[PDB]
């Protein structure tokens, strides 16, 4: 199997897809948000759903979008950056660390981003989850710029 | 040619790119839309092109904005799970399924979006596209952890 | 090392990853907006920095999530049209003009954006910098297609 290209790969591949399934995770809730709120983004939707008056917006729902979208601001670079380093060779323990961090992290944020945790609970998950992209990214420019 | 590294990978790479200029053209339309309506996002634009009351949001222009943003929450996930996916010597034509049900469904969502179809016309859209990718997740999921 | 699997590479890794803590850099950026201009998207972040008075819009702030999403919308796509162009074989040169031209005006883009320089400066930087992402992604389909 191809997954056995570098020994950080495996790792990788799971705490990323686990991200990816948590995203997803998001979307539904957001749906579920509002067909329950009864909130919709659309005419056509709201018509649907019992009238033009819930054509509308609502706090929890921009709360699930808000959510998703840092979700994309950074668990899409972490698909990028995780990928490339799990082929420059880190010690294996290391790069666990990254991911374990990244992992948590953002799972964190989520449950304290819809949870509606005080501050800065989630301020705090999101610089945590952006340390080891931040050092994956310099390993990834030092690696690069030296083979230019 | 490294595209033939795996059997489904030029399927993976057709379908993909297609729906990356798909996503191009939804901002192409979008500022078609911001130009013809004169609805535009920044006092600079508008100044530009008209005065500072073309400084506003519309409802096609936001309606485009959910397209694309949709896209974004969908169509990002897939590159990064179909390209795994790829490598995992999948049934080339169980593959093909899953990367053409994901290329019909998220074509039928934007029509459906942007072409303003009855509900819930775009809903199950969005849930026949989320299908294959579901299901490559989980693929995913089951080889990463095995290779742990 | 396996940042030498194709000879433009390197180039790519280099420019991505510059275009990733770009993104990063917005992002801190509107941090130190909302903190600044006390502008909040939570009621609990207010409520930490002031009171309730400070879950508000700002344009600033809102200029910032803009330019953010228009990241969004043309860096992630590069990440991936990029790494598998990467791995076509172009010639080396063209390889990096592309690159660059993408990651010149992308940062012309943001500059432009948050400094808020006259129309069309932003939008013509958004053009430039899409011309070498279509050159790639009709590339991608040809070599894609003719796998198949
Ligand atoms: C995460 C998604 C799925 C979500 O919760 N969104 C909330 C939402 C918003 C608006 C609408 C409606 F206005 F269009 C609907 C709605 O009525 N959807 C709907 N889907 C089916 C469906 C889908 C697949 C299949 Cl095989 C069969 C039936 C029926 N109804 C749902
Ligand atoms: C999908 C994009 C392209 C779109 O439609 N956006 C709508 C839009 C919004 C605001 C503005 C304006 F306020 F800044 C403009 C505008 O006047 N753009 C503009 N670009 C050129 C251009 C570009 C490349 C080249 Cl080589 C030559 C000339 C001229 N004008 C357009
Ligand atoms: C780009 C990010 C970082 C940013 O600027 N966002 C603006 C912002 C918005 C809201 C809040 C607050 F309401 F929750 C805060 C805030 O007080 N954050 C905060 N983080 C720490 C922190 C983080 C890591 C560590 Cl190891 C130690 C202490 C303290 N306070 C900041
Ligand atoms: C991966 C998805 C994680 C979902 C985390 C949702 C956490 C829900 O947490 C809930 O939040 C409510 C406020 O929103 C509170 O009223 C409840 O006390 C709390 O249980
Ligand atoms: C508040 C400041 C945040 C700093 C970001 C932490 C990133 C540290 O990252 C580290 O950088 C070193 C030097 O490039 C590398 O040698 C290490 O491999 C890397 O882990
Ligand atoms: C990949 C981009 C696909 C573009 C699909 C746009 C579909 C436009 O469809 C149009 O929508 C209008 C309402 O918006 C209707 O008034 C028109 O009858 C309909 O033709
Ligand atoms: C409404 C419920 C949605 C279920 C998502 C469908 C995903 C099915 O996905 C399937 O999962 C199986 C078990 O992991 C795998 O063996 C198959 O290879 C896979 O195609
Ligand atoms: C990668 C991040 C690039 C940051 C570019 C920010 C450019 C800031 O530029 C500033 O913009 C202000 C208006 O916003 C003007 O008042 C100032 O004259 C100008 O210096
Ligand atoms: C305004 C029109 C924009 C056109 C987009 C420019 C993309 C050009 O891209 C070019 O396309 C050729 C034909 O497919 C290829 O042979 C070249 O390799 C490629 O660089
Ligand atoms: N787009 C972000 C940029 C900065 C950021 O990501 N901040 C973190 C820590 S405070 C966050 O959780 N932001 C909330 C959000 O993005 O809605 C924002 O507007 O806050
Ligand atoms: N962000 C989405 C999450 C759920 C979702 O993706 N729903 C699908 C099917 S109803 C959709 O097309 N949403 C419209 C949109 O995202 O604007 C939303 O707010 O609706
Ligand atoms: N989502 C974009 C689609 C078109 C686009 O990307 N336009 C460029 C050039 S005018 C841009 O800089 N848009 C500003 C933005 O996305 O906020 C929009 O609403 O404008």
């Amino acid at each position: 199997s191809l997954v056995m290209s570098s020994p950080a790969l495996p790792a990788f591949l799971l705490c990323s897809t686990l991200l990816v399934i948590k995203m997803y995770v998001v979307a539904i809730i957001t749906g579920q948000v509002r067909l329950r709120k009864k909130a919709f983004a659309n005419p056509e939707d709201a018509l649907r759903h019992g009238g033009p008056q819930y054509c509308r917006s609502d706090p929890d729902v921009e709360r699930c979008l808000r959510a998703h979208r840092n979700d994309m601001e950074t668990i899409y670079p972490f698909l990028f950056l995780g990928f490339v380093y799990s082929f420059l060779g880190p010690n294996p323990f290391v790069a666990w660390m990254h991911f374990l961090v990244f992992l948590v992290g953002r799972v964190a944020h989520t449950v304290a981003y819809l949870g509606k945790l005080r501050a800065p609970i989630r301020s705090v998950t999101y610089t945590l989850a952006q340390l080891p992209c931040a050092s994956m990214a310099l390993q990834i420019l030092w690696e690069a710029a030296r083979h230019l």
